[PDB]
């Protein structure tokens, strides 16, 4: 097609000219082998391994025997994994850097608790500014020309946070349904008591991913959870665990609102248990988030497990140098 | 005691000294037999029957043979009866009138929604203005400079009434324990979803009311539901049933808050069920109310359904503009 047009672009100079090229013959077929295949071949020339790796494994699951990408794919597979596997080796050196510490910390804790809930309601559509939230959570009086059901989002984040410090961080045992029924009976209870801690009885579309059908709900959260009590998901980095139940939660989407806020709760969990500090995926990221989680729905949860990861670092830096 | 005080100052004029010093004598000793009886005879001088009757019947809870108390109750008692079920048969033929009627009424209609749920609010202590409630229920915007708490118990009020007229009141069969716990769940839901539409895990106080132990609210509700459905109650006159269903709810006092919020709900399913109007206890009423809940907490449960035939008396009254 027009992956003619950018090999031929390729070869001597027009880099740029190139590499919108091999874009739109992605655009029209995103299943398109041989554009696949290429375009890995051209992100390794920009030293860009990841996602070479990521276009070569893509072409392998439409065409598992194609000879170009399965001759690059065997030499990107356990480069890649290395290269991963250092990434959260520098995650765990600046955890082990924070966790050897106060005043100076406090300050930073108390910023972002506001910090969470401002871009945890934002990414949802919640147009309350990080002023207005504060105003909220310390008056308890309402913010003027501000819808109710936004300002309830807020209230519901507090209580769903201050449950878990209080009565699951520190608690010794297995999670179970209602742990997370509980969580979301705060986060949405102010803003739909009905449906707070219940889960969907219809059939629902999140972007182009229907999640299981409202009958099957039970048995696949009674799975997930058993995953989450499993001795391999115990195994796991703490920053993998931690996007593996979000990722896995967001999909199954028991509930008709809250999916997400309940996710990001239960990823905090996850972290906090392993002695990380909690994270937060700001209002901004919702763009690289939501193609994440849809590249998690076709098949490579990796780049979800490294969004999550680079957020995790992002938040041990300004961590560190508040501190520092 | 003060009491020969006060009848002394019966005798010769001076009412008004005399009615302050019963109110003293009673105010020491509200167990005072003799104090009950005088000042039972002392208010039949004002044509207080309804009154008189209710002195010589707490006199012989006391006393259960106090001969002036018994001579005087055995008059009163069948004349009292008579005064209580003619009020019933002028509520009966207001309610014929009103269900004989339009563009009138509707106004009406209208205007009492924002004022049932400005008096169910404002009666527990909630400062909102009808006008801010009308902004946050036509609008979902909050008002400013007033609490979140106090908008959501209007959002709640809202939702459980919607969900009475959508689901309740044209339903056919037997109320269950779950229909009161639907209501409650939208009343509560906004304020408190935690204990929203669940029974009280403690044991708390109501002024001078110690409701029953959290052990045994269910074995409570489930003996109150069957008296909802028994056929006596379906025999009641439907201003009686619902005082009594408001009573008895509120006495379990099956959750934390949001008891009284129900009770008016549930007495207003029950009102409307028998094609009454909805009615409002307005915020100015908490004093009487809460003096004729005390009242029957005391024994007699009359002076409370007087409250609430009043009370669907001055409802129908508005009402009856339209004509
Ligand atoms: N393709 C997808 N498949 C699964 N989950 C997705 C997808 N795209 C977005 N999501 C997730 O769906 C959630 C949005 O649903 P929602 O229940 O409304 O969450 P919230 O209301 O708490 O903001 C977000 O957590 C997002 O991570
Ligand atoms: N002495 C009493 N005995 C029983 N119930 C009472 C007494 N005094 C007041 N009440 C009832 O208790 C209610 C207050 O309880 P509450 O849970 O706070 O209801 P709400 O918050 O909806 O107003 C009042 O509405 C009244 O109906
Ligand atoms: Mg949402
Ligand atoms: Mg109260």
């Amino acid at each position: 097609a027009a992956l003619n047009q950018a090999l031929e672009m390729k070869r001597q100079g027009k880099r740029e000219k190139a590499q919108k090229l091999f874009m739109h013959a992605l655009k029209m077929d995103p299943d398109f082998v041989d554009a696949l295949t290429e375009f890995g071949i051209f992100s390794e020339e920009d030293k860009d391994i990841i996602q070479a790796d990521y276009l070569y494994t893509r072409a392998l699951t439409i065409s598992p025997y194609h000879e170009k990408a399965l001759v690059n794919r065997d030499r990107t597979l356990p480069l890649v994994e290395e290269i991963d596997q250092r990434y959260f080796s520098i995650i765990d050196s600046k955890v082990k850097k924070v966790m050897s510490i106060n005043s100076a910390l406090r300050r930073v804790m108390e910023e972002t608790y506001y910090h969470h809930i401002y871009h945890t309601v934002a990414i949802g559509g919640n147009t309350l500014t990080l002023s207005e939230i504060r105003h909220i959570l310390e008056t308890r009086y309402a913010v003027p020309g501000k819808s109710l059901e936004e300002q309830n989002e807020v209230i519901g984040m507090h209580a769903a946070m201050k449950y878990i410090n209080t009565t699951l961080v520190s608690r010794i045992g297995s999670v179970t349904i209602s742990d997370v029924l509980e969580i979301h009976r705060r986060v949405l209870g102010y803003v739909d008591p009905v449906e707070a801690g219940r889960f969907r009885t219809t059939q629902v579309l999140v972007g182009h991913h229907i999640p299981p059908h409202p009958q099957d709900v039970e048995k696949q959260m009674q799975e997930f959870v058993q995953w989450l009590n499993s001795e391999e998901a115990m195994n796991l980095h703490p920053v993998e665990f931690a996007a593996l139940a979000h990722y896995k939660l967001v999909y199954i989407h028991p509930f008709i609102d809250g999916n997400g806020r309940t996710s990001r709760l239960l990823m905090n969990l996850i972290l906090m248990q392993a002695g990380y500090p909690p994270i937060t995926i700001r209002k901004e990221q919702r763009s690289d988030y939501y193609h994440v989680l849809e590249a998690a729905n076709e098949g490579d949860v990796r780049p979800f497990i490294r969004f999550i990861a680079k957020c995790t670092e992002t938040t041990l830096d300004t961590l560190l140098f508040a501190t520092t």
